[PDB]
C-alpha cells in the first residue's frame, strides 16, 4: 500500500534529449527518428525577444546556424522548418533510440510526467496537472526549455508538453509538440499573467478514493448529497462542477471502496465547509487536486 | 523557478531491472554485470515465511531452481549464494547495460530515488527520505520487492535500497544491496512496528531557504534566537536537536539568501509555536523534513 506521486520511468525519453544551440542560446531539444524539436525562440537573441518577427527571423538563419550535440557527438543539420511555436531541424542521423511515440494534446485536469534538462542532459523528473488556467506548477531554471512532458502506455510515449517560459506568480507555460501554447500565451518577453484557476473537482475526490483505500476514512459519514446541492457547494468554493461523466469515470474506485460518488461528495462537502480541524489525508493538510481517478487507480487496484 | 519534489532520472537504473521467479514467488532483481541481487524471501513458500531458516532453504535449492527473465531473454542462472538478506544469483551474461555503480548506505535524514517495479518492469518514480526510525514512506504493492532506490551523481549510480516488506503502519523497510536492513527489521512474517518517529530539523530548514529563494517570505522575522534556545523548542515538538555542523551544512544556502540559520531559527520557532494561521509555504500547510540542503541547492542554485 501506499500512495506516492508518481514519475513515469524516464529511461525511453532520456534517450531522446540531445543540446541545441544557436548564436549564444543554448537549450533542450527532442530528437525522434532524423528530426529534432525544440522551442522556436532558440534563434532569438536578447534584444529579438520583446516583439520578435520569428518568419523574419528563420528566413534569415540557415543549417549551419544550428548546432546540435547528442551527448559528445555532433548532429549535422541538413533542413530547418517552422510548425507554430516549435523549430523541426532535420539532422543526418536517425536516432537509434526512437520509441513507438504519438503527439499528443492534453486537457486541463489531466497529468503528465517532465523530464527537466540543461544542456541536453536529464536532471530530475517529476509529476505535474495541466490547471484549468493552462499553466503548470513546475520547477524550471534558465536552460530548462525544449524539457518535455509525457505519459506512457505500453512502451508507446505520448508526448503532451514541451517548455518554453515563466510567467511572474512562478508558474510555468509551453506548448504541445505541434508548438501550439497551452492557454492564452505567447513566446516574447511580455507581461502575461494567467487567467484565474479552480480546482479539479473530479480529481479531489479520486484522491480521497484514494485515501479510503489507503485506510484514511475519518472525514467519511452516513450522508449521501445530490449532485445538484453538491453543485451550488463547489461553485461556493471555487470548484468545478461535477458532472455526471464525472461520477462515471469514478465509478470503478467507487465499485473497489462501496463508497458511492454521492456520498463521497457528502464528505467533500464538509470538509470544504468545516476543514480538517488538525488532521490530514494521505498525509496532507490540504485536499490535493493533481492525481487523475487513472493515476489513483494505478497505485490502488492491488491493495 | 519552482521548487518540486524531483527524482533522478531513472533510465541508468531501468536497464538492469530483470524478473526473478522461484517456486510460485516472482519478484525483481538488479542485473549488474554478472550477478543478480534479489530478496532472500524468494526462497520462501506460504509457510516457510513466518519463521524460515534461510540457510535451510538454500541449501535445499539449486541453480536450476531460479528462473531469471531480462525482458523475453531467459538468463541461465550458473551459482547462488547468499549475502544476509539479499541473494546473488550468478547468470552466463553480463549485463551490457551496466552503468558505473556503487553500493552505500544512507543515513537517516538523507534522500533517495525509488523505481518501483513489478514482474521486472519499471512502472513509477519517486523520492523518499530515510525516517530517523529507518522507514521510508512508500508506494509499493505485491511484487515490488527488489526495486530498488538509488542516487546518481556524474553517470555514477550509487544503489542505497532494496524493498523487502511493509509494515502494519503502512510504511516501508528493506536493506541496503549488501542485505543489510536499514533498522531492527527482519525479513519474515510476524509482527514488527516501526519506533517513534522524529522530524528531521536540518531538512526543514533547507525547506524554508527553499521557500524564500522562490519568494514565499510571510514567516520571515526580525529577530534571532540561540543554538540552545531553539533546540529547548525543538526538543518539545518532537524535533531532532540542531547541531553547529547542521549550521554549517546550511551555510550556502543562508549565503544565498542573506539569512543566518540562526535568523531563520527564530521563523521555525514561531512556525511551531504559533502555526501558519491558514497561509502555506510552497504549497504546503505542513512544515515538510524530506528535503535535503543538497535537494534544495540542486533546485535553487539557479535563481
Ligand atoms: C527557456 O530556457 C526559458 C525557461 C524559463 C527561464 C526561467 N524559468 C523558465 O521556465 N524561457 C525563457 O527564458 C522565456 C523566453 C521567452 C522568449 C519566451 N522567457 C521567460 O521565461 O521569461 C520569464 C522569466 C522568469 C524568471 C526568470 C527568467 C525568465
Ligand atoms: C515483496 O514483494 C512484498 C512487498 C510488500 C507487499 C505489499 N507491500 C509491500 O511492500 N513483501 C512481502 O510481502 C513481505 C515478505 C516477508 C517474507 C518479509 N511481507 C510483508 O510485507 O508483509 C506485510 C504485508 C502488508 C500488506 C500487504 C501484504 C503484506
Amino acid at each position: 500500500s501506499g500512495f506516492r506521486k508518481m514519475a513515469f520511468p524516464s529511461g525511453k525519453v532520456e534517450g531522446c534529449m540531445v543540446q541545441v544551440t544557436c548564436g549564444t542560446t543554448t537549450l533542450n531539444g527532442l530528437w525522434l527518428d532524423d528530426v529534432v524539436y525544440c522551442p522556436r525562440h532558440v534563434i532569438c537573441t536578447s534584444e529579438d525577444m520583446l516583439n520578435p518577427n520569428y518568419e523574419d527571423l528563420l528566413i534569415r538563419k540557415s543549417n549551419h546556424n544550428f548546432l546540435v550535440q547528442a551527448g559528445n557527438v555532433q548532429l549535422r543539420v541538413i533542413g530547418h522548418s517552422m510548425q507554430n511555436c516549435v523549430l523541426k531541424l532535420k539532422v543526418d542521423t536517425a536516432n537509434p533510440k526512437t520509441p513507438k511515440y504519438k503527439f499528443v494534446r492534453i486537457q486541463p485536469g489531466q497529468t503528465f510526467s517532465v523530464l527537466a534538462c540543461y544542456n541536453g542532459s536529464p536532471s530530475g523528473v517529476y509529476q505535474c496537472a495541466m490547471r484549468p488556467n493552462f499553466t503548470i506548477k513546475g520547477s524550471f531554471l534558465n536552460g530548462s526549455c525544449g524539457s518535455v512532458g509525457f505519459n506512457i502506455d505500453y512502451d508507446c510515449v505520448s508526448f503532451c508538453y514541451m517548455h518554453h517560459m515563466e510567467l511572474p506568480t512562478g508558474v510555468h507555460a509551453g506548448t504541445d509538440l505541434e508548438g501550439n501554447f497551452y492557454g492564452p500565451f505567447v513566446d516574447r518577453q511580455t507581461a502575461q499573467a494567467a487567467g484565474t484557476d479552480t480546482t479539479i473537482t473530479v480529481n479531489v475526490l479520486a484522491w480521497l478514493y484514494a485515501a479510503v483505500i489507503n485506510g484514511d476514512r475519518w472525514f467519511l459519514n452516513r450522508f449521501t448529497t445530490t449532485l445538484n446541492d453538491f453543485n451550488l457547494v463547489a461553485m461556493k468554493y471555487n470548484y468545478e462542477p461535477l458532472t455526471q461523466d464525472h461520477v462515471d469515470i469514478l465509478g470503478p474506485l467507487s465499485a473497489q471502496t462501496g463508497i458511492a460518488v454521492l456520498d463521497m461528495c457528502a464528505s467533500l462537502k464538509e470538509l470544504l465547509q468545516n476543514g480538517m480541524n488538525g488532521r490530514t489525508i494521505l498525509g496532507s493538510a490540504l485536499l490535493e487536486d493533481e492525481f487523475t481517478p487513472f493515476d489513483v487507480v494505478r497505485q490502488c487496484s492491488g491493495v
